[PDB]
């Protein structure tokens, strides 16, 4: 069959074409022990990948091969790929077509080396590398709209009008869920709870995923929370309980004002969409405003679509009624679109055969894959 | 075969690998006469080791070569080793592998000189020196847990998570059964029975081993015993009978509050475990609380595990349910774990060959033995 | 005396009439701090203009008052003017005549408000606003020719035949050095070097000004550079070194094919000149082809005049031999022409006196200034 | 006048504004007796603060109110403050302005309660709480640079460029002189000298302050010291002499590799500075490399600045020449900077008046004090 | 007033508070006739106490109620107390406060029954029982030091540092002047003079008090005395003269080596002090070495302080200079300290009132008296 592997910065989503949801979602981490093994043969493993690293994180040093959508450690990335194939999918990579995803405006060498590893190390017969926002637009079952995809390493905006790309209106900000997690971990020190190790960063990520929400009116929420002192209790793995105060709505606020983490000139979620739309031709802006698609796990915060729609409406002219489409399953929207695309009968001629790679070498994906 | 010799401060336990219990347990004492021999040839021995010294203790001055887990008299220690081999095991040390144990954070010169004596004086072919808490965890048949080992000279706490050492969470207090015996001998003077000689210290040790018990509630027990005047009779070797009052539960109480013997800042049995657990990573604390292993003869007091479990539960957060594992045979738990480890087929490459010692000299055990 | 101030989009050039070169050239930027001042009195300034903003750009947010030749921020523009007078020229504006320049076919309100600010805020006695291409033709010392001026915000083409204007043959494209800088900053992401802040945009501008060159044959250069992988090293301010590959000749290529930045229907440098010439009367085309004048800093790329002359010759009929005049000092050609014009004895009756402004109000410059 | 009180984790430094050095430096310890007073009226004191506790440490249990820059015992802290005012400065706190210091990214409640105690318990008229690194940069008489301050409880790095804060580039590691003292006390057990009581911890601290030095090449020093067995003699208070071997250069080595004390993922002295610089804007990094300021007593080890400068140069690009500024009086650099700041005529409007506290309550220092 | 009664094993010292010396010192003996009274009314007394028993010792059987500081005969002890009050002090015990002394670590029932007898049999209004070494330290007018008190039944060592007790460093050996007298009486049999009756034991005690001296070098003295045969003549009451040879310096030698009387493991005078000092904290040892206080009549031998100081200096480290304080009136040092303590105005609230005894019964002195 065909393999749809959505290698994200934080989570790896793998499966087969035609399915409605990925069958294997595990973190994109590689852990190694930081202490000598006192016993004999109990923990003989030297490298842990995926859920195994997450399970033993208390005695491991976790590492992310992908940073901001760019693979910074290729040995760990190929370890993750070997895991994803053999231990996760339990299929021979040589017998299946592999579909990969990548953020727009990534370095060319990243895609080139990814293709080289897929064709040589795993002997994949045919390969194709797509764009995450295009697949996210595919999954919604529409051919026109602007996709705001925010995952774990990068958020990008890609407008598409009736199937035609608008390459000069594509935005990209290296600010996503990992930056939010780091900011939350920093601002939790005010309450008196400091997390420093990589293992303790996962606890902060869980706090972010469970308690954080987007405030409808940040300034009003900030003042009312100051006096009422409303806070929620989060139970740490050791059994201790810590209280999370205004950090619940301050952590996702950095999406709407990235100056809180040093990105002073970064636009923010509504401003980036507005600028991307205004970079397009005047005749297509009205249909782009009326169809805004959210994707990625960093768009899953409570009240985020409503806040985004309210903020965009202020920027847009009074005759425009923006509509934000936030599917409940938008976390896996990229994988669903990739599965849909790979199941199309027209797409079967778009695969990059290994024979073509043997002829023209790398950078073949830079000409036919878009 | 292989020899598993657990040289403790008070008791020497020797045997062969594969056995379920040591075949020779005798005190680690060396006695010498303090009076001239009036008769001719009846008692021509000048040095007594082991049970012989204990049998003739009335006319001998007993000495312990090991103090607080550290050999303070090497001539007496090598006398004890010569006894343990020839008179006890009746085997040639040159034909067997010797496994030795040592408390954590001991001086390096102690282990170096022990290795030198084993390799040169006894010509042992291969040697290995382990850690008592690790072997105690081996004997329980588990790879995760925190071991509280309290013998005769020192009590130490060693956390181990899934076979990985946690060296920065290891505690060590030089307070064990010998200090309890001395405290009992001091507080028996209140009743009107003073023991001063080393021979009379063994009587106090027997009193401690037979009558002393840990009170579930020390303050309630102290008041009720004051009015009821409940006491038990202990028969001295000479035939006299002395009464032991509140000293039955006061003597082991110093384990839970070492300030009674001048160790004002020492933690105590539950506090030391709590601190050792809290020195570990937050992700491993929950599994360490749920598996606490007791070892050594000083943990054999009545109601000691129940009192320890109750005390630790107060310190631990309300979401934690500590479980204390106290095997009935925990006195020999270190030797059992050493026998199990030496019988493993993987361990056979971990012996320190005598050829290696001839090459790199001493301190070879500091690099490969842990 | 008289003041010749050439307020460009990127650079401000000021001086006095009769001089052969501007005495003060500084960027047209206004910077404001983005962080709170921790110390006391060291950096008490709140707004930085000119070279001061460029010097402290690492802690400032730089802004350009002029976009595409149109003043989009009048407060910052009047700050720049106040700087240019007092801190740069150190003369009283009330005592001198001011000569200003403006791109053709600009909005009328822009010139009206510029005149209002000059007459009211600075109390300038007499004012005149010219056209940059006319002054560029003045500086060459000729009365016939077609001027292709490309600065930082806009490129315009103005044909003049024997001193007579040809208003219906004037072209204007909002594509100049700033668009080239943005395109270079976008295409440097392929190598793996992303610049996002306004301060880092100046580094990209310096890269463009130092390394970029116009390829004689773009298609041949593109293929040969692909295989030879020829690239140059540029040292960033922090000390790091980044390699610039094919972006050296791709960045200025957008002048000859503006479709690379979304201006699909824009003509380009040779096509715009050809269309502007063909919009003129048939009797004047031959003399316009034989005298093409380049102006502005965006025409300073290596091999740009040769490439332009080759490209125009293909469009022109075979009986025409176009000649492109590219003076070495064409960056300041507008200012030189303004200085020459203001020093003419005939021009002294063309100033707009402040009394005339008090009578007819604004839009007086729309009738007598051309 | 004004009071400059630098409440550190280990040492309290107090004085008046305008002086070049603190007039009263005493340890921040509170001691209580652990034994009953046998005599009558000789030692009627029940709590000892400062040098008195240090003098009688042999019969006292010493406690540090401040841990890692955070006050963990407010009663002892206010005892220390009462001592510092009345017994040390011998002035009425109600008649003077008090300047306090605090580590960056401390819990907000710590500063709030400190302000509450100063305003209510001592009735201080006006108060101000600064940042230790900012004052350390003040004392050097420069407005640009990066300050590496390492005291007794925490080490922090604060970059400042031309007086503007860089809040997102501030690092903080809870590893300072007290952790070094604990590590030295642990590793002295290898030689055969165990210190356990709090009184004996001061002896280890004196050993660290007198004998420990930073090795220029740790690996080369470790091997050469192993064979030469070079060691120095330290005389204990009782008159005994103990030998300190490789622990002289191993104890301060944990600053450059904090994994020796369980901080496996902590950066270390050069790595923390490098990361803090690289968190800043590219335009300011070159000036931050060329001006590195050391502060605190934990930076006073021999050859520490040279080792740090060598280590940073390897991390920095080859075009960068880092310069480390280590004033001889850098132990009191924070107090000197505080005295300089409080003597400035501009600073006199920055005090938090008690009337303001009565109006807005606490957290007033969170808005105007930085 | 107040009564200071120092009930020793051999001598009873009584007096009133404020005096510089006891006004009544008599032996603590009770004698009874061993023969029938032949005459009529000449010697009608049946029990003799004090000097009367000593005067008629030739026809009486003398008995000591106190053995090793413990009252073994309460009827004789209360006879001695009745004598000491009525026949010696000639005051009503009901009208005075009584201060009593007791050796440390005595049985609790001894003190309880002493208090019961004082409160019930003699109807003493208020009572207090102190420690002999504490009072001996009081008499020297110092609050720090280590007291070596050796009387007639027991020698004990009590360190005190700045008024704070060090209970875990207190030593006690049941070997004092009576054991020396018995040893002298045994070793006088070698010369040919056997004393067996209790009356003849007093002659041996007088010989010990008049002729015995401590040898500076025992081994050198033993050899030189063997050849020179130097001996002194002692006149018995009957008029006979016996010669005392090497027994002059052998009798007090048992203090420095108690193995001569079967106390093989007893430390001896310098060893006991050294061990008691080393049981203390390291910070207080230096001041304890420099202040050693001698007390009791068994320390009155010639050259004893010099020999003790020489012996201790060998044990102490080379950096220590021990100083032994031996007041000329150290025999009554305990009584002087008791008189000083009872005259303090602060001590007046420390008396145990008879009403308190009626409420809480006995063992009240175990809580408030120390
Ligand atoms: N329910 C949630 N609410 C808020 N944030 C979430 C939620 N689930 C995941 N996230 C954030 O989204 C990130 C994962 O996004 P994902 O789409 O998996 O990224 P990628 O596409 O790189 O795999 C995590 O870092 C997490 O912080
Ligand atoms: N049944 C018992 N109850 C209480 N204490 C005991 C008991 N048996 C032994 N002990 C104490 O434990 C000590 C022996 O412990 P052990 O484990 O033999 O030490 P080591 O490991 O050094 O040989 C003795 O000093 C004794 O006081
Ligand atoms: N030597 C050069 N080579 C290439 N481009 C240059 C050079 N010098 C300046 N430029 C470009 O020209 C622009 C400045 O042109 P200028 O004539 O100063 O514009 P204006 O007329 O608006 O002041 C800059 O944005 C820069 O990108
Ligand atoms: N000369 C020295 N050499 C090495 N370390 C020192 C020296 N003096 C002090 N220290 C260490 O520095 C610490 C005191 O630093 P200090 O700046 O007083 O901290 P704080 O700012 O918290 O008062 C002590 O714990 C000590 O270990
Ligand atoms: N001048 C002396 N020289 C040597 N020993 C003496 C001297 N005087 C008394 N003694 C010894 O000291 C003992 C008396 O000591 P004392 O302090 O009275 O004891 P207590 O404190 O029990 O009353 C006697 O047994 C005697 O042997
Ligand atoms: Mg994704
Ligand atoms: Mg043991
Ligand atoms: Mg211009
Ligand atoms: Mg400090
Ligand atoms: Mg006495």
């Amino acid at each position: 069959s065909s393999i749809v592997c959505d290698n994200g910065s934080g989570m790896v989503k793998a499966g087969f074409s035609g399915d409605d949801a990925p069958r294997h979602v595990f973190p994109s981490i590689v852990g190694r022990p930081k202490n000598m093994q006192a016993m004999m043969g109990s923990a003989n493993k030297t490298v842990y990948v995926g859920d195994e690293a997450q399970s033993k994180r208390g005695v491991l040093s976790l590492k992310y091969p992908i940073e901001h959508g760019i693979v910074t450690n290729w040995d760990d990335m190929e370890k993750i790929w070997h895991h994803t194939f053999y231990n996760e999918l339990r299929v021979n990579p040589e017998q299946h077509n592999v579909l990969l995803t990548e953020a727009p405006m990534n370095p060319k060498q990243n895609r080139e080396k990814m293709t080289q590893i897929m064709f040589e190390t795993f002997n994949v017969p045919s390969l194709y590398i797509g764009i995450q926002a295009v697949l996210s637009l595919y999954s919604s079952g529409r051919t026109t709209g602007i996709v705001l995809d925010a995952g774990d390493g990068v958020t990008h905006t890609v407008p598409i009008y009736e199937g035609y790309s608008l390459p000069h209106a594509v935005r990209r900000v290296d600010m996503a869920g990992r930056d939010l997690t780091e900011y939350l971990m920093k601002i939790m020190m005010e309450t008196g709870t400091t997390f420093t190790t990589t293992a303790e960063k996962e606890i902060v990520r869980n706090v972010k995923e469970q308690l954080c929400y987007v405030a409808l009116d940040f300034e009003e929420e900030m003042t009312n929370s100051a006096k009422s002192a409303n806070e929620e209790a989060f139970e740490l793995p050791d059994g201790n309980v810590m209280m999370v105060g205004n950090q619940r709505f301050r952590c996702p606020e950095v999406l709407f004002k990235p100056s809180l983490i040093g990105l002073d000139e970064a636009p923010g979620f509504p401003e980036m969409v507005y600028q991307s739309i205004n970079k397009c031709d005047i005749d297509v802006r009205r249909e782009l405003y009326g169809n805004i698609v959210l994707s990625g796990g960093s768009t899953m915060f409570l009240n985020l679509p409503e806040r985004l729609a309210k903020e965009i409406s202020n920027l847009a002219p009074s005759s425009i009624k923006p509509k934000v489409v936030a599917p409940p399953e938008r976390k896996y929207s990229v994988w669903i679109g990739g599965s849909i695309l790979s199941s199309l009968t027209t797409f079967q001629t778009m695969w990059v055969k290994k024979s073509e790679y043997d002829e023209s070498g790398p950078s073949i994906v830079h000409n036919k894959c878009f």
